[PDB]
RNA sequence: AGGACCGAACCGACUAAUGUUGAAAAAUUAGCGGAUGACUUGUGGCUGGGGGUGAAAGGCCAAUCAAACCGGGAGAUAGCU
RNA sequence: GCUCGCCGGAAGACCAAGGGUUCCUGUCCAACGUUAAUCGGGGCAGGGUGAGUCGACCCCUAAGGCGAGGCCGAAAGGCGUAGUCGAUGGGAAACAGGUUAAUAUUCCUGUACUUGGUGUUACUGCGAAGGGGGGACGGAGAAGGCUAUGUUGGCCGGGCGACGGUUGUCCCGGUUUAAGCGUGUAGGCUGGUUUUCCAGGCAAAUCCGGAAAAUCAAGGCUGAGGCGUGAUGACGAGGCACUACGGUGCUGAAGCAACAAAUGCCCUGCUUCCAGGAAAAGCCUCUAAGCAUCAGGUAACAUCAAAUCGUACCCCAAACCGACACAGGUGGUCAGGUAGAGAAUACCAAGGCGCUUGAGAGAACUCGGGUGAAGGAACUAGGCAAAAUGGUGCCGUAACUUCGGGAGAAGGCACGCUGAUAUGUAGGUGAGGUCCCUCGCGGAUGGAGCUGAAAUCAGUCGAAGAUACCAGCUGGCUGCAACUGUUUAUUAAAAACACAGCACUGUGCAAACACGAAAGUGGACGUAUACGGUGUGACGCCUGCCCGGUGCCGGAAGGUUAAUU
RNA sequence: AAUUCCUUGUCGGGUAAGUUCCGACCUGCACGAAUGGCGUAAUGAUGGCCAGGCUGUCUCCACCCGAGACUCAGUGAAAUUGAACUCGCUGUGAGAUGCAGUGUACCCGCGGCAAGACGGAAAGACCCCGUGAACCUUUACUAUAGCUUGACACUGAACAU
RNA sequence: CUUUAAUGUUUGAUGUUCUAACGUUGACCCGUAAUCCGGGUUGCGGACAGUGUCUGGUGGGUAGUUUGACUGGGGCGGUCU
């Protein structure tokens, strides 16, 4: 739920959490967990490559399973878990032959909640079908854009996609952004939403609330100096247009230089 | 419960005096700030010079930084001493 | 050798790092020592470092490094797979006492433990470069139960006081003892046992997981400490023979109990929280191909082995980093006594020091401090500095406010000692005894003994009772920034930088963007409630007019227009 | 006003006396609404200001305890230095120990002050010069990485218009 | 030779389709106890994309440079035959 903490201290005042009885209150699924080292925004050159970023809490990654692939087998969700590595919560599930995996956990789903993937899954949330036998005007998560390959469209906490039509092999969505895309009508596609939605009524209330997620701090750059084109100068002057560092706009100007699909882009957004 | 309160260690360094061929190539003395946290610290590792890193001062990169050090071009050039 | 003074959560003790003989002894004093020097971390010579259990090596791996092939790249070379290296982490075993001028858990004494090899005997399904389990993990907080250790008492030994008193409720000292083995408690976790079955764990599996039944509820795992054993021993204040008064043999009393009590152990626990908490091996199991009167495996007994290197000395320092025997810097461990909340502070113990120039004098002036008539900031750029405030308990406490604060607001009263209440109370601990029993490290009852505040009344001393050290000055108006924080190492700590929050904008994943000639990596094992960039900078009421100019995003009728032809 | 030149703006508060400070007026030289505007409890080794207390801050210094300074012994530096038999005054040459004139002055030390020796220290950082630099900015010049446009090549087959 | 249409060859423009180059940071098999790489099957894209050469535009993102003299100091102004 979403709750307002009281301001006994400085750090506490605007600070807001979104706590959740229903997750585990334990340990989660080893056999699904790997290491996950930090990076700090370096490369294999030891160079930043993107800033504002090093530290936070230390994390281990949950083993998840976007692919859905296990056909034909029904699986009930044991718990519920929180996950460092997204934004979403995931759900612990048991398939009949005894295999337990991770999922992304969606709006209404609970312990207890039976599902399963396929061609002949149930129209219900939590099952995986492709897009080809979910029927036009639904509403779908974790969408995959090449047979195979796993879920990559709307992955986060309360994001969702819309089917709105199928033409052919293709079948047309409106993704959170906006944009009207088209994929192969061979995808598989999650039922119902992902379920944090009030994941952005979250707030931090202090600083230190974001060093734990590994966000360093962000330095402007209109006093900054050879280091940055917004530079300097006695006082505020700022007398140029927003630049990147490097050099590009920023405030408007499109950087879309793929070229290569054109295709699948209909109402790309606004 | 807390980037909460007072306050040692610990980490810092606001004021004054001394010292200024100093005890010390930036410290001492008496006070001062934080002190469960964006904290502090050991060991090891990565980032290499028009580059790195930088809660950004043109700050730090071995007592050296508006472009490190060493060697080489090199006996640079100097209508100036 | 006798006094004095200093440190004593260190100026004591043990180590790592580092240094590398500075360690012990003998001998020497030119230079080195900021003086002298018989002395020395000096010079010369000699001596000294003993490990199956400590550590390294070794097995395992993190960050990350190298990287067969391979991909990429003018050459150089770069990235990187399989693999192989890499601790600051994980992984088998030793304690006490004694001993040397210098070493010891390394030697001696006594008592133990661990992993292996081999052999004998008996019983046997053994088996991996695979599977599973386990190893294996956060922060804060709450207590409870223990010990280290300490205090008092008792006991044993000695003592009867340089000056009044001291055979007594007197004085001093001692009152220690391990690993391991046996017991398995406080307490923590878990529901167990048997059988059948299955799309799972690459294949298999009796193992793990899962499913459906029967059958019982006590079963097991973990576990500080305690007791006993170890120990008729060792140690032991002191003696007795020697005693070059340096010390060597022998002998050697008591060696208990209560109370208090940790920041350590139970505890990798319990509870709770969001920021959601390493890996791999050893170890326990599972089977595969294969081997089965074999080989291997299990238990006992015996025997052998456990190499190699380090081990001296310093280690908040005169031995390391600072050119110095330099007010500096340097990580971890042990943590006594009186008062105290306390690792502050004051005084002491253990133990270690008096800091490598002294003597005398008692002018100016300087440094560091103390006191001060009357006045009390008139000083000064400025209350700089100094002075002052300073504690616990109770009462009391404004505007303003985001209702949390402000606040320790301000302010005011009381604090010692003795006695009684109460020969030491409430409370805490808990004996013997008694009763029960699943008869045990059990439960109940029992309250001796020990320990022990706080308060009231009364009385009493002093100028002064929070008497030392220690230890907030307070209040008001107001600018800036929300706040905690960060920064010009070495003249600027701020109104600057961050900041949560807001907005614009880009980004549909082989994302944008960035480092890279490229491969590729980061972004991210993330997917628009996400990521990047820019500006603003909590919160609250708000954020107005202008697209002519520049830029950005779009559009077309035409014109202009590159290579090319 | 962290912004106001005129300027110590005018009035008022507070002080015996207030260029600062506080509160209003607006005549905003030259505030202004996210390079944000106006307020804001709390916080701050933050800026300014007014009181109480407090005191050697001062009026106005005085004494005392210690460490140096002073003397003795021992060890034993340094910056600086053209050479010195190294006075004042006035004038002169452009601010005289050294010239002129004149005055004064026995020789040599110790302890103190710091006016001068344009004292020591650092080939002035300010100013200017140089057809010296180095960094930084931009609608300065010329190029360029990158991004982007198209032609050709890697690159072909048909069909229809 | 002045002339004009269905055809034939001829080449060019636009559009649709296809697959065979090429791409695949999709799936599966092997090398192979390997998320590298390659090969193979297959699917999706598909002569687009991407790269090489040429070329226009943009290009303080980055380099190499310029930015006068006289002057009652320099600058501003004025001046330069």
């Amino acid at each position: 739920a979403v709750v307002k903490c009281k301001p006994t201290s400085p750090g506490r005042r605007h600070v807001v959490k979104v706590v959740n009885p229903e997750l585990h209150k334990g340990k989660p699924f080893a056999p699904l967990l790997e290491k996950n080292s930090k990076s700090g925004g370096r490369n294999n050159n030891g160079r930043i490559t993107t800033r504002h970023i090093g530290g936070g809490h230390k994390q281990a990654y949950r083993i998840v399973d976007f692919k859905r692939n296990k056909d034909g087998i029904p699986a009930v969700v044991e718990r519920l878990e929180y996950d460092p590595n997204r934004s979403a919560n995931i759900a612990l599930v048991l398939y009949k032959d005894g295999e337990r995996r991770y999922i992304l956990a969606p709006k209404g789903l609970k312990a207890g909640d039976q599902i399963q993937s396929g061609v002949d899954a149930a129209i219900k949330p939590g099952n995986t079908l492709p897009m080809r036998n979910i029927p036009v005007g639904s509403t779908v998560h974790n969408v995959e854009m090449k047979p195979g390959k796993g879920g990559q469209l709307a992955r986060s906490a309360g994001t969702y996609v819309q089917i709105v039509a199928r033409d052919g092999a293709y079948v047309t969505l409106r993704l959170r952004s906006g944009e009207m895309r088209k994929v192969e009508a061979d995808c598989r596609a999650t039922l119902g939403e992902v379920g944090n939605a009030e994941h952005m009524l979250r707030v931090l209330g202090k600083a230190g609330a974001a060093r734990w997620r590994g966000v360093r701090p962000t330095v402007r750059g209109t006093a900054m100096n050879v280091d940055h084109p917004h530079g300097g100068g006695e006082g505020r002057n700022f007398g140029k247009h927003p630049v990147t560092p490097w050099g590009v706009q920023t405030k408007g100007k499109k950087t879309r230089s793929n070229k290569r699909t054109d295709k699948f882009i209909v109402r790309r957004r606004s």
